[PDB]
């Protein structure tokens, strides 16, 4: 494993602690054997999310301080007006509070553009793969989400370079079998966050682009992690090999028609969301209209103006590549020590997290007792590190057998903020996880104190197995 | 007209400027003749709103900076939870990215709760007045909005002590003609914005909520601006002469089951919203599965961690008696330099604005060409003050006729930020608005060059006529 | 008397509180009725001073936030340098904590330079005026402090226009007098703080310049209040009727070799002093000699890096005619308020200050009992605010009979910080000490409990006389 | 070597950069062969001091933020009054505006309280090592600064537990040789800077107490590293190992009558200094006596009272020893980096820095041509990274003879900021270091193309020989 040198250095820092193993198993007695329900200060190092987390620099502090908060024609919102234009060619903006929020405002009104065409009357939309929040907008709207991912992303273990990939193949599948007038839009999400952050190549992303084009379908990307998916073209793209990041994405966004951002992640930011549309003044129209009940003025869209300002400086700090290259390695590197140690993982390591499989740690524990979260459990009560289930517990019973619903894969996931977390605290992770292998046999699986009936993951209250 | 002095002194400054009259000139044509559409840097004193433009204290910025950003957990979620249990004695607490994301968190559930036995057939809400976003999400929820105000609100130049008020015939009324079954909630609006910013008395309140529970109707509470409301009970309801302002809070809220605010007045933020519940852990269940698709995981609602830390402290900060007597008294000195020159504004003033009767400023253009609107934009020419409409711009055209619908009152809004402006800038926009008098006469109505199906107000392009 | 509106806004607020009247009274007992000794948690109105109490702008904290606090060579250094550059066209800087720590490294640098070729045996120094920290380390050198300002100055209530000018005439008689060889240095306060803030006229710059150079004079420009110098210039002398502010502090700087300066002044800083060489590198050399051991190393000079962008931006900031504008008129209004309500000052206004003559307040109170003291004292109890003493009081006692030295006058000294109070803030004031005028014939003397032999105004212990 | 793991995570960056080699050699160029000269724009990781670079906390910034910049009585004088109560029990305090201005307060004073006691004829301090500026003020007022440092110092490569501790019997011979009416104060550096940053033993500044105490002697702690001495006790000696850092501190402060502190080393701060005093009323007058007129008002001594605030808040974290243990094990590990690959360092580390003898690495280069500089000028034109020479170059010439000043031994020091780089950064360090070892030989030394009379390293131009 290869740790690679921070391109900045620490100008203010957070006071984290390891409670005591007396007061890590107290706590989590106390959350009900659920780490969602820890209180912040019960954690060491926090591994829930990569979303809202990162640390910001000095700059985006110093711009939140000059923010202009007018509630109309902010002069920060100019700026990201600007700055959507110089990254991705996009000539029009609306602000968001978080992605979520950019994607209520841009998805329903994509529906009722194209019925108001007369179409759409079976309405789906097709991705490589729909992040949570975003099938369920798609699913609140009344409309089928598709996920045709490509096949590479479900052999976990073996490498490949995209396995974020659009399959072209089910794409005109889709396209022929519900019809071009009722597919409402494509949705491109760079980097694929749900086959675990790996990218989409250069050429797939044309390649769609030019398909949906063909049939009149509107292309969204979802843009999250668009920078570290920038950085994986670079990287493994041979055409890129001497493009600077900001050329790789200037391409990228010729490949979409409008994009939605959750600004938590590559713009390095605590809270802020962006809608950017292309050329479709529209379409822009239409999503003003909704953004105003939903987010707020169109001007600053449920955004303090310091967000918006911190966006602005975010979204540059974002695309340098000395960044991307120590960011993405720090989170190789993690996956690294894990994998040279016998911890089986999900590899490549995508942009922002690292994926442990837990059924082959814990073979004795059942996926209906959520052997992921018994092993997130213990790597708790060894080092106050906090992670995140990705398996059974996380996926829900069957609404319509009312039993569990069968895991392709147990994982837990290692999510990391951006610029927070040193290589030592890596190696702090690495090290607690491989030290429980004498104990993984021993552990025992999980079942239900208390559960909700949806969204279990977040409240449900846990217990032991014999 | 008396001047109160500031309960504390100017920590940071920011510059403003007056555009010259030319650059006003093509500001104003540049936004078609609406100031919504001006960039801030064409506006000297901006009266748009009081919604988010307020001066935080460096208390607030303190708690900003070592704000926890915690996905699940931040330590500043348990102060929000135990400053809503302190202030209005609620159990439940769910963060939102601000007002309007509290109503959509709330508004939907409340809806299906009421619908989940049979009833609300034909559902409805009550309240003394629905601001603009909460009547929008009540009718896009397929409920209709009724406003019960006192006509003593209608009577704009006469005094009353609580303009605000539910009219208690109207309420009874309504709920024999709708039946209790189909009334989903009444929203108790404090202050009363759509009133003018006025007070809703203390024994109207326990009237309400005593009438509601009668018919086991669910009652919200609007808390935008609840600390101005609670400032103008103590300084007029003789009962609470010797209250402090959290005293009255306290008891405002025995008169409500739940509440939705918008942080961004009253708490003196820039962003933010909140919903609480006062113990019906079932709705707060219902909500919370809400709040995810729309705003965010539930310990922080499309907030940042160092926002929930800056309404705990402006929560305080905003029931201090010193700093609401100071504040009102600003409104009430700007109302009073206009009245005492013969501009006819809505008396007493309100928490937070001044509203004048543009009606009687020029006679010679009727409501359809907008005749408040043309006050504010010969406003904004002669002194770089951008204010607000509230007549037939506002109100826009009917669904039925598709012509315009007829409006009671045609306001200008000279709405006044938390902390921002001094009585200084107060006598600059008296002053100017007083020597408007000379061209009143001469100025003309405003047609439409573009006017969009809905929410024209804040994107149509105006015109001036002749 | 004119209020002139702020040409800024809040951004930032800071709590203050007027303790209630038993508060003050203990809390002024406790301070052995010295307000000097009182904690600031007992001050409401805080006026002993117009030094580092300055309200800073949004960009001012900006550019701290991303402040370079590299030991050598930090980007804020160069960027000062540049600005001095700019601002006085001098060669040379050395940063330094504050003003009497500039004045620490340049004045024993001038004597031992003017001890270096031939003697300065009767060493002195020549100003309009001395401020208390200059004249203390002209002493602590063994040089005679000479104060030579016009008798304009002496005219307490009688208009003039450049009450700080040097008499000339007094000018070239202290030069035949001593000799060009004892004059280490002819110091140029702008402006003359010592005769009450006023300014020293562009004609009498220049004249005292010429007379120094003829005879190889070294001349220093007291620079605290320099841009508040360069406002009257432009107000007051028709030649500069249509020139920038930066174009007459550019002309100011024509007429010295060196500037000391208290960049908590004029510069709008809470912290930090400049030495500024025009083209002398001895000079430069042998002083940054003395930095070193006194302040810090020559390139931060006992300053964070964040200081030095404070005052790179605060320097810009300072010179802005409409900031100049408001700030002096704001002084010259408080000055009004108590002139037309016959309470006897210093007129006209200076940049910084009111100055009240107390002996015509209080006549019954000799001035070896301090009636300035007592006025303030006053003052004090009936209101909070917090004024400082210029007579008796602070005079001291005369060391050869130990006893009080006779003040000319009795000033109370209402000392205006930049960018802090309103105008508002200046009616409490003024109604305050206004209010009093039916109690100042009942006030008594003050007499010592405590008395240090130095610096007594400071740490004295005071006692109400019967 | 052992890599330690942050007890903090980041919350806010500053970006850095390595220039290209082609910049690294144009900006070495400009500079004079001197990195002193260098802009910090050149620097990549800067080693120059751990003097005021630190990286505060979020709690050290929020404390900035409410800082109290009243001129007299701020509440963070108070809070820093209590803070040297609690950590220290000393009753007295006076700011200054960082270490050399404490000592300028307090050691004229205390000459003068020696020689007004009719002694202190020929006046010396005495310390275990006086730093440079200590020394500067020592010898400006007339006194010789005596070192006594233990022989185990010089011994660079072999453990001892306690290099920086006082030698016993010189101690004893120097107090009669010169008498004790003649040693104006002893001086107890901690940790010893000069001797490397090497912690004094409980014991030996016990046995210094009392053999002061036995002549009446005044003893100063200069304490800018007393927490890292602080840990060395604990770490080192038996008696110590169950107290806490409070504890220990507590304990050594037993050891002396006053202190002397830069805040800009262990308190975490990037401007700050203290003198404090035990119990001695009559001193603490004497030294605000000088403050006055030196640094400034007793209450903020040339601070502003957000750098109190942050001082209060430094205070405390310097203090904590899962800080410590991690920054000088951090510093610890640089050292066994280089260790283990045969580069020759001082050892033990000290708390702050590690010390490269160049000697031993570049035999070829006389002492009079700057080996040490010619290994830092190789190390930075290499890596980007800036250290700093403590040999012939900073040595200077002698006096008596204008000579090279024989060096005991060429090192070449990396200072290390307090949580500003990580131990990749650490890694850069050691491996372009290592990266030269094959270079050493080639190196030659260098000669002056300007050399100033006095302070000769910070500002001498400098040539490669040939
Ligand atoms: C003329 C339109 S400007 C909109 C800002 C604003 N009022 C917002 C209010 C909201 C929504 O809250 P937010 O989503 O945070 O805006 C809820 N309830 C009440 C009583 C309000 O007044 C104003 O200026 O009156
Ligand atoms: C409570 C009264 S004492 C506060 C000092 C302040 N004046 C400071 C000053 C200095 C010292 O500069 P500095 O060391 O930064 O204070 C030098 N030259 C001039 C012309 C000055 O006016 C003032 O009068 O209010
Ligand atoms: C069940 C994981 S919750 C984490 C949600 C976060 N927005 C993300 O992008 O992953
Ligand atoms: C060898 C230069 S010493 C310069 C002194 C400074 N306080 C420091 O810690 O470096
Ligand atoms: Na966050
Ligand atoms: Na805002
Ligand atoms: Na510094
Ligand atoms: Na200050």
């Amino acid at each position: 494993a290869k740790r690679i040198v921070e391109p900045f250095r620490i100008k203010m820092v957070e006071k984290i602690r390891v409670p005591s193993r007396e007061e890590r198993e107290a706590a989590l007695k106390e959350a009900g054997y659920n780490p969602f329900l820890l209180p912040s200060s019960a954690v060491y190092i926090d591994l829930l999310t990569d979303s809202g987390t990162n640390a910001m620099s000095d700059h985006q502090w110093a711009a939140m301080i000059t923010g202009d908060e007018a509630y109309a024609g902010s002069r920060n919102y100019y700026d990201l007006k600007d700055k959507a234009k110089e990254l991705f060619n996009y000539d029009y903006i609306i602000p968001a509070h978080q992605g979520r929020g950019a994607e209520n405002i841009l998805f329903p009104v994509l529906l009722k553009y194209k019925q108001k065409e007369g179409k759409a009357k079976n309405p789906v939309f097709i991705s490589n793969f729909h992040f949570d929040t975003t099938a369920a907008h798609v699913e609140l709207n009344g409309c089928k989400a598709i996920n045709i991912v490509t096949e590479k992303a479900f052999d976990s273990e073996t490498y490949d370079d995209w396995k974020g990939d659009f399959d072209i193949k089910k794409l005109k599948e889709n396209i022929a079998q519900h019809g071009a007038d009722n597919i409402v839009a494509i949705v491109s999400t760079v980097t694929c966050n749900s086959a675990g952050g790996q990218p989409v190549s250069m050429s797939n992303l044309k390649e769609v682009y030019e398909i949906a084009k063909q049939h009149g379908i509107f292309v969204v990307m979802d843009s999250a992690r668009f920078c570290e998916n920038a950085y994986f073209i670079k990287a493994r793209d041979p055409k890129y090999k001497n493009a600077t990041i900001k050329e790789v994405i200037f391409d990228m966004y010729k490949y979409a028609d409008a994009l939605t951002m959750s600004a938590k992640k590559d713009p390095l930011l605590n809270i802020g969301g962006l809608v950017a549309i292309r050329d479709n003044e529209e379409i822009f129209t239409l999503a003003r209209q909704r953004c105003v009940p939903m987010e707020g003025f169109v001007t600053y869209g449920g955004l303090a103006g310091r967000d918006m300002a911190a966006m602005v400086q975010g979204l540059e700090e974002g695309t340098e590549e000395e960044y991307l290259h120590y960011r993405i390695g720090q989170v190789k590197y993690l996956g690294d020590r894990l994998r040279e140690a016998g911890i089986p993982i999900q590899y490549p390591t995508g942009g922002h997290a690292v994926f442990v499989d837990c059924k082959k740690l814990v073979p004795q524990i059942p996926g209906d007792q959520f052997p992921a979260q018994a092993v997130i459990n213990a790597l708790y009560l060894e080092s106050g590190v906090r992670a995140v289930e990705i398996g059974s517990f996380l996926l829900g019973r069957d609404p319509a057998t009312g039993e569990q619903k069968h895991a392709d894969m147990e994982f837990m996931r290692l999510t990391i903020a951006r610029r927070v977390y040193t290589n030592d605290h890596m190696d702090y992770i690495a090290d607690a996880l491989i030290g429980l292998k004498e104990k993984f046999a021993t552990l025992k699986g999980l079942e239900f104190e208390y559960e909700p009936p949806v969204l279990r993951h977040f409240t449900a209250r846990l217990k032991p197995i014999e």
